[PDB]
């Protein structure tokens, strides 16, 4: 869907920004600093689920740029493993949200955050 | 969810970028220059539905900036009318996609695009 590699960079940066806001805005809730409304969190995690699937298709062949470390395309199976582990951790977060359980939400949120950090460490300049 | 107004600007720009890619990438399909796969388009419109709901909450009080024309907050009912008409046109596009009908898709796509342009004309610097 991208006329030039810069368009893919633009897209993935935007997706990651949006995905990130939807994750991070829950931090006060998991810490107890903001109230827990199960329906609110269910709805937000549904948004995050959708967003979480979007960046990866914008690291397609020929789309080097931005802050993507070069190690993304040359180790494609390993990068995939990574987004799929993150993507699996998101499934867990959805299950916790859909079940209305703040303890399960806290644990799932932490494992998502660890997966963000793992990919960041390997693949972000 | 925004610590400073700049964060809301950042978010809405990203949402609009993403929403826009999901709309615009269908242009070759509606024109017949790319093949029509009903399932592909259904899935893409589902993404666009989710995205289409996101920008508006990031024009909250105190979030002047970016290319938002000042006329957004002082005429709040009219701006709302506008996003809700766009939002209603998106419902129509979802119905066309879910029904697998390229003629209905073409018509609905055009009315969405007109609604994008209408808000752009009134409210984007
Ligand atoms: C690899 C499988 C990743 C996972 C999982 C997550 N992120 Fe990431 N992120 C990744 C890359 C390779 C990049 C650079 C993209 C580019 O081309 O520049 C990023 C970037 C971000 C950004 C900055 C976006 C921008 O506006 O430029 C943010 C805010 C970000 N990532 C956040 C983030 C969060 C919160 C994640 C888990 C919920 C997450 N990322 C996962 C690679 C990967
Ligand atoms: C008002 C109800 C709008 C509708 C409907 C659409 N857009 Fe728009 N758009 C609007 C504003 C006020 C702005 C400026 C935001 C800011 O603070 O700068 C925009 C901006 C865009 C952009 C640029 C985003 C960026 O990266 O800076 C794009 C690509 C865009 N809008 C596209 C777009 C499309 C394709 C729409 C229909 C599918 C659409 N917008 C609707 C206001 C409104």
């Amino acid at each position: 869907q991208f006329a030039k590699p810069e368009d893919a960079v633009k897209y993935r940066q935007s997706a990651l920004t949006l995905m990130a806001s939807h994750f991070g805005r829950m931090t006060p809730v998991v810490k107890g600093q903001a109230p827990y409304d199960a329906a609110q969190i269910k709805a937000n995690v549904e948004v995050l689920k959708t967003l979480s699937a979007l960046p990866w298709a914008a690291f397609g062949p020929g789309t080097e740029g931005g802050d993507a470390r070069p190690e993304i395309w040359s180790d494609a199976a390993s990068f995939k493993q990574k987004q799929q582990a993150f993507q699996d951790n998101i499934v867990k977060l959805s299950a916790a949200a859909d079940a209305g359980d703040l303890d399960k939400l806290r644990a799932a949120f932490g494992d998502v955050g660890a997966s963000c950090k793992a990919c960041h460490d390997a693949y972000q300049k």
